[PDB]
Order: C-alpha cells, then structure tokens, then sequence
C-alpha cells in the first residue's frame, strides 16, 4: 500500500460540475462492460447520489484491435487542482551516461491505475456513464486511483516510484536506475549473471509495492530507440534522418528542414541552417511557398552532403577531462565540437551568430564559450578546457579595451583557418604629422584646407579615403564614433563594410570625439 | 512560540527556477543538507508544494568547509515588507564616524528558533540532478530560515536580551544587525577593538550564540593640444548636469574652427581664469527615507571600477573608486564581485539598505560565474543589464 499525497482545490474554487451529452447503444454497452470490469478489480468505486460533481466521459474506439476505450476530460478538474512542482521535462542525455555492462529497461505496467488517490479527492473525480434515453438517471462512479489527464498524475507517480525505489538504492550501491516517464532504465556493472538476479530482486519489490513489470523475456534488446536516439552497446547515434527531396517548400517544410538539421548538428559537424533560418525570417501562411533561394540551395547541398556519412558518438568515463574545440565557419556559425579522446566525439554543435546583429569575431567566440559552459554544466557538471582559434594576445587586446567584463575557462591556442584577430586596429593618441580631418553629416573640412547616425556614418567613411594611410579625424557624430570603436569585423551593413574595407589598409588612423559648440 | 508569518496581501510565494550547478557543489549541498535534515532543521516535501527557492553552495574565507546560500530575495520583497513594518530594525548613525567597525556572522542563533506551520511551506529548495538523472530533492525550513529577511527581526527579542548586558557595561560600542551580520563599532583603537569583538564574541558563545574589519574614517606645464582641449570642453558638457556653476564658453573658444591636432595653442587669460573657476565649481546628499538605491558600476579597465550611487539620477549620493588588488587572478567576474561586495558593506554602513545593482557584465557570465567567488551571506537585487559608459 502506498500513501496518498494530500491534493487539493485552488483556494476559493469549487468541484467541477459539468453534464455529459447523450452517447450511443453500443458506446454505452462498451463502457459499462469496461466499467464493471474496472470496479471488480478495483480502480473505480460505485457512488450514490450526494456526490454533486461530474466530469464528462467520452468513449473512443482506438483503430487498433476495434476495442471501444474510455477517454475521460479532467481539464475543468486539472484547473480545479493545487499546483504541483513540475515534472522535469529535459530528456536524458546520452552522451553523459556513463557506460555499463548491461542495461535493461523496465516500463512499469498501468503504473497510474497502481498508485493510489487521496480520500478528500476522490469526490471530484466523478464520472457519469449514461442509460438509454433517460429510463434511469444513470451510474455514478468514482477514482479511487490516479486518474490519467490530471494536472498532478506525473509528479505523484514520480514521487510515489521515487519512494519506493529509494530503499533499494540504498541496499545496492552500484546499480544507477534513470527515471523518465513510467519506465524504469537500470544499469549496474556486474556480470549478466548477478544482474538478472538483481533486476529479478528489483521486480520482486515493485511487485510487493504494486507496480507490474515486464517479464524476462519481454525486456528489450540493444539498440534501443529512445526519443530520436539509438543507444547501441558503446554508441550513440541520432536516429535516421531523411532530408525532403520535395521541389516545392512551405514554411512548415522549411520549419522541419531546420528542426531535422538543428537535432543531427548534435552528433554530426558542420551541419550549417543559417541560411535556412534566414528564409525563415518573417512571418508567412503555411500554404505560402518561399522559393530556394541560391545561397540556400547552396546550404542545403551541403548539409545532404554532410549527412551522407554516419557519424556515431560515445558515452562518458569520468576519469579523463572534457576538452572542447571551437572551429570557425563562414559568416557568423562557431561549430564546437566535445571529446575527451582525439577523434572520439562526444558532442557536436553550433553557435549561430545573433540574428541581425553585427559584433567583433571576438565578442562571438566569448558568446560562443558561454554557450558551451552552461551545455557543458548542465549535462555532464564540469566545465571543459577549451581550445580556441583566437591568439591570447588578441583576446588581451580586446579584453582591456572593451568595457564589459568578459572570462574564459582555462584555454589555449589551436592553429587552423580562419584565425580570429583584430582588423580595425585602431590607435588612442594624435599623429605627428599626419592631416587632421573634420566630418559632418559628406562634407571634409581640413587643416590642409580641403573642403541621420548612418549619414555620419557615410562621413566618417568619406574620411578614411581622401587622407591617406595616416590619419587623425575627429567626428561630431557620437553614432559613428562608436561604430568605428566597436572594431566590428563581422561586416553585416553596407555602410560598415565601406568603412571596414577602407581601414584594413590604413596604417594609423585615430578617431576622436568633439562636441558641437556655441560660436563658430 | 511561534510567531505569525504571513505573506503581503494577495502575493503568491516564489516559484523560481533553479541554476545548474557544478558536481562537487551538488555533492557538498546534499552531504550537507542529509545532515542538516539528520539534526532537524530541513524536513522532506513531496510534489504537493510547487514553491521554489535556489540554492547556491559557496565556500567561506577559503576554507575546506562549503557553505550554502539560499537566495532568497523573491521570498524577501514579500515577507520583509511584512516583518519590517511589523517589527523593523532601527539604524545606527554614527557607525559612519566610528573609526573601526567589524562584521561578526550570526547565523548559528537562527537554527534554533522554531518557524511559523503555515509559512513553512513558501520557504522549499530543490538540489538539482547532473543529466536529468533522478528529480531533485526537495526540501523545507522547519527552522529559522538563514538569508531571508525577517529572521533578525523574530530574532531581534533574544538577540537584544543577549546583547543587553555587554552594551550596558560598554557605552560607547555601536551593534546594528543586518541579516545575519553584527558590525561593531568603536572609536577606540584598533587593538583595544580587537579585544572589544573577542569579548563579545565570548559573549555571545557563553550565552549558546555561535559566531565565527572596515574602517569607515580612512568622497572622490606644457599647453594643450587643440583636441586635448576638445576633451576637456567634452568634460565640461558631460558634468554640467552634475554641478550647475560648470561653464563652457571661453575654453570652447580656444578650440573653435579647423585646427591641428597636434597645433600647441596657448590658453586666453579669460579662458585660464574660466578653467580655475570651474575648478573652484568642482572643489542633494538629502536621502530619502524610502527609496530603491541603485549603484552603477563603471569599467575604466586597468584594473579600475568607479561606482556611483544614486536614488534620482544626477543626484549621487556617493562615488568611489575601486582598484584591483589581487595579481595572481585578474578576472574581471571576480574584480566585479569584489566591487558588489565591497559597495554593499559601505552602504550598509552607511545607511539601512543593500542597493540594486546595475553591473557591467553580462546577463550569462554573471550568473555563471558569480557563485565561485561569492563570499558574502546576503545577496543584493543585481541587473546584469548594463549601459554603455
Ligand atoms: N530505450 C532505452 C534506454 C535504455 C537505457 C538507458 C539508460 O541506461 C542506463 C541506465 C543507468 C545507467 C547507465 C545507463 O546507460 C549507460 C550507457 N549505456 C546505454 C545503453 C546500453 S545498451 N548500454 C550502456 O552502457 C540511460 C538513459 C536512457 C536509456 C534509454
């Protein structure tokens, strides 16, 4: 027997009540055979007429097996519930389970029809099976167990197997049991022959404690297939992805293309869906047809590509220390890929650079090593030792002159191309001898006597290239004095561009700020 | 006895999510939590409770020992404006002219005082599971929760029949309890200090109050080139809203029309006088009983953090400077928490409140990064949104 967990109504509101439609013959003579089955073995018990509360029934003939079931609508009394602390809704990550010699997975049978219901609530949980036309008012029956569609169903039975598995943990040490959903996934590293005892021994307890489970021979074999995941004895691989080869594409198709790419980045590299998500950028009927655009087209040549090869991953021995690669790609993807081994991957990924968005290939790679931290946290809990393209004296340039507060975890440099590296390389202090420059929103005026925020922008261009390679210019345009600050390299507008493509070349070119005054 | 505790009219309690944590921190909270459980204090709670509170684990003056803080500051915006009005706290003044004053930890008094049936239930926290392995553990605070305020101030009975005896035979010593921090005062010197909070401290220990130092005495030849004089008049445009007296009409003068930026101009008379008159100009402190004080952290880089700290922007009630101070770590996380906790101490001192902060860093890096170098019980009220200085 198991101890009912106190629930109850939201503070102020009343049981629900709502009337059931009229149903026909033959749903009415499936229910009640189905009913009466239930309340012989026990699930439902009969009441009379002082409970005022019902919750509708609705009768479905599942296309399988041509079996009338019974699918009741708690909605009205899920809203009528205390709240519950939400079940965790992320899925274990295969890269982070540890391997074991054998691994079993036990689905607990009618698991929510075996835990078991508060008294004080049962009352509510009243459904009414109708009689033929009205000769009688009808059966009345009530939940003495967990119904199915409550709010509350998955955190009491998670509480409720938790529990019960609780002692047994403590007995047996070694064996590590993954709780998701009504299965139980269970893992020791003993031999076969002591582990089918143990699953054995663990059956047994569930058994005394109410819970059905599968049978020796029932249990599942490797490789399984868990939520997109194909878990083999010492891989893991993505499930088989097939790439639409349709010519006409929706939104929705376009949504999917990026949905399937997005989940094979994580164990195959280089998958790229910038572009794709680019075509993706406003809103749009699904029935509208958005033609590949040759960019695109370009992107989804190489992704089939990419996915063309099976890529596997591995699973996790925490003795070795995580070691994360970031690899530049074109435009703004950042692939980082995590391996604890050279050439056994145990994760792959992408950073895709802020949507509309223009910022230093350094600010990305700091975004991009954050993203990996918090991943890296969240399913394994140790940050990894990263190895970066960037030189540690560009990163300390950057890092002294910019504004913010910026770490990395412990670093260091791999050679490869691209390597990220500052290009505006602007100076703080005048030049000796070099002409001084005045803009103003595409007007020059100059000691040699040469005569809204994007047009200053445009000004501050027009200085680069009438100076020379020695430059000292001072902008009235604050706007423009920061953009040439930020040193962006990422090149996105038009305008940036000129003015970047001009700068590289200069040798020495510094900018000030001078404000407008009053007088000439 | 326990004392009535209840939540602000029509507040629900927190239900915050929690932040991932690192192995050894999860480790360190559940060998600490199974014992505090052993003894009494947390107590288990099933799924019926959806209320949430984080848990962080820190390790105090580097020691081997960890340390949990909960931050409990969504239960705090609702409770303290419950207990405070209710009980409240009164503020020293002169802990600002005190030559010395020290900050001696309390937290132990507050695991013996029992708590509220009913407020149990808004004060639980989760310790989190590396992969989505098994739910967390859930816990609640039968005993008097350490963090949240509103412990001083059911505390605040005990803590003044305690400390009534020592403060009779010394007058002079001023005693001001933030949560779970006593600052001692004294203008005495700093040896006859340190025997002062040794005293007390056996004080305190002799009476079953178990515990484990600010000085608040010790506000901040050649001719200028063209656009140096440029950079000064940008100065001068920039604090005529702080001091209305700046003026800006004869050095702009110098610098008006086409110049070189290397040309060497010799001031005007008038614009030499104008300089040392806004000098003189250079060389609103009227706080408000009630207000939200923000504090505005500044990167100067070299190793350098200027703050402010304001209630209506262009009124600042203080600015100071911070400079870095440890050269085996430079980290600008540990150089930005050094500076929040630094700030918060004098203004704590100062007058009553913990202010909000406005930091430099960003919104990830802070909450990544903030916990390993935390060393303060309280916690102030952060946005890591930061304007451009
Ligand atoms: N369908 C299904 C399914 C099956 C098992 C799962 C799982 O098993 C473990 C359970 C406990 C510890 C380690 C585990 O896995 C180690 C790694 N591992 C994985 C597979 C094999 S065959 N062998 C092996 O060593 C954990 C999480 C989800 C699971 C889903």
């Amino acid at each position: 027997p198991i101890e009912t967990v106190p629930v109850k109504l939201k503070p102020g509101m009343d049981g629900p009540k709502v009337k059931q439609w009229p149903l026909t013959e033959e749903k009415i003579k499936a229910l009640v055979e189905i009913c009466t089955e239930m309340e012989k073995e026990g699930k439902i018990s009969k009441i009379g007429p002082e409970n005022p509360y019902n919750t509708p029934v609705f009768a479905i003939k599942k296309k399988d097996s041509t079996k009338w079931r019974k699918l009741v609508d708690f909605r009205e009394l899920n809203k009528r519930t205390q709240d519950f602390w939400e079940v965790q809704l992320g899925i274990p990550h295969p890269a982070g389970l540890k391997k074991k010699k054998s691994v079993t997975v036990l689905d607990v049978g009618d698991a929510y029809f075996s835990v078991p219901l508060d008294e004080d609530f049962r009352k509510y949980t009243a459904f009414t099976i109708p009689s033929i036309n009205n000769e009688t008012p009808g059966i009345r029956y009530q939940y003495n167990v967990l119904p199915q569609g409550w709010k509350g169903s998955p955190a009491i039975f998670q509480s409720s197997m938790t529990k019960i598995l609780e002692p047994f943990k403590k007995q047996n040490p070694d064996i590590v049991i993954y709780q998701y959903m009504d299965d139980l996934y269970v893992g020791s590293d003993l031999e076969i022959g002591q582990h089918r005892t143990k699953i054995e021994e663990l059956r047994q307890h569930l058994l005394r404690w109410g819970l059905t489970t599968p049978d020796k021979k029932h249990q599942k074999e490797p490789p399984f297939l868990w939520m997109g995941y194909e878990l083999h004895p010492d891989k893991w691989t993505v499930q088989p992805i097939v790439l639409p080869e349709k010519d006409s594409w929706t939104v929705n198709d376009i949504q999917k293309l990026v949905g399937k790419l997005n989940w094979a980045s994580q164990i195959y590299p280089g998958i790229k869906v910038r572009q794709l998500c680019k075509l993706l950028r406003g809103t749009k009927a699904l029935t509208e047809v958005i033609p590949l655009t040759e960019e695109a087209e370009l992107e989804l040549a190489e992704n089939r590509e990419i996915l063309k090869e099976p890529v596997h991953g591995v699973y996790y021995d925490p003795s070795k220390d995580l070691i994360a690669e970031i690899q530049k790609q074109g435009q703004g993807q950042w692939t980082y890929q995590i391996y604890q081994e050279p050439f056994k991957n145990l994760k792959t990924g992408k950073y895709a650079r802020m949507r509309g968005a223009h910022t230093n290939d350094v600010k990305q790679l700091t975004e991009a090593v954050q993203k990996i931290t918090t991943e890296s946290i969240v399913i394994w809990g140790k940050t990894p030792k990263f190895k970066l393209p960037i030189q540690k004296e560009t990163w300390e340039t950057w890092w002294t002159e910019y504004w913010q507060a910026t770490w990395i975890p412990e670093w260091e440099f791999v050679n490869t191309p691209p390597l990220v590296k500052l290009w505006y390389q602007l100076e703080k202090e005048p030049i000796v001898g070099a002409e001084t420059f005045y803009v103003d929103g595409a007007g020059y005026v100059t000691n040699k006597g040469r005569q809204n925020q994007k047009t200053e922008l445009q000004a501050i261009y027009l200085a680069l290239q009438d100076s020379g390679l020695e430059v000292n210019i001072v902008t009235d345009s604050q706007y423009a004095l920061g953009i040439i600050q930020a040193q962006p390299d990422k090149s996105e507008s038009e305008l940036v561009n000129q003015i970047i493509e001009q700068l590289i070349k200069k040798e020495k070119v510094y900018l000030a700020w001078v404000p407008a005054h009053k007088g000439i």
